[PDB]
């Protein structure tokens, strides 16, 4: 694998959108890696459907929760997911509305990362693309983020309760980091994205509830 990746730069990576008050980071980051395997594939960038998700996978709770992977799951099953402009994001779960003329994408499956390894996550973000990824992002020092590569010794990685997209991985002043695309707009964090550390013991847990769609 290379030592840094930056797949915003490839072009794979839609606008940093935001999610406001529903509990939907699921459905943001399920959407941010079909996104990124949509561009892998045909070439062309789209915004996916997060409400799509929230509607319809009976397997999750909407605006309370949910897992990538049953979305995942559910976008294969259901032979497709709407683009974010046919099934608009309204904040709010409501009853499933897909509809399959709105189709701007497929998926054939999913892969997990094992848990709790970086190198794998390493691998899985250099070899396939965007990976969606679940941490803890309840330390007032990770909402407050502005700049370098994040760190809190108090972050706890059995506390998962957040879930974002790793774009990529590198380092800056020698601190080995992930590129996290979050989904609280462009006036959190540094223009909505955080550099979360990388290989320090699995830090905020990123690596322990990993995955990745098929296409
Ligand atoms: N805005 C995001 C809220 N964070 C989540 O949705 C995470 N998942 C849950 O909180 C969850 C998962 C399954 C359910 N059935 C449920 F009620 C809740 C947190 C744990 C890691 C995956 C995501």
């Amino acid at each position: 694998a290379p030592d840094s990746v930056d797949y915003r730069k490839k072009g794979y990576v839609t606008p940093v959108k935001n999610q406001g008050q529903c509990g939907s980071c699921w459905a943001f980051s399920s959407v941010g890696a079909l996104e990124g395997q949509l561009k892998k594939k045909t070439g062309k960038l789209l915004n996916l459907s997060p409400q799509n998700l929230v509607d319809c996978v009976s397997e999750n709770d909407g605006c309370g929760g949910g897992y990538m992977t049953n979305a995942f799951q559910y976008v294969q099953k259901n032979r497709g997911i709407d683009s974010e402009d046919a099934y608009p994001y309204v904040g709010q779960e409501e009853s499933c509305m897909y509809n399959p003329t709105g189709k701007a994408a497929k998926c054939r499956g999913y892969r997990e990362i094992p848990e709790g390894n970086e190198k794998a996550l390493k691998r899985a973000v250099a070899r396939v693309g965007p990976v969606s990824v679940a941490i803890d992002a309840s330390l007032t020092s990770f909402q407050f983020y502005s700049k370098g590569v994040y760190y809190d010794e108090s972050c706890n990685s059995d506390n998962l309760n957040h879930a974002v997209l790793a774009v990529g991985y590198g380092i800056q002043k020698g601190n080995k980091h992930w590129i996290i695309k979050n989904s609280w707009g462009e006036n959190w964090g540094n223009k909505g994205y955080i550099l979360m550390a990388r290989n320090k013991n699995n830090a905020c847990g990123i690596a322990n509830l990993a995955s990745f769609p098929k296409m």
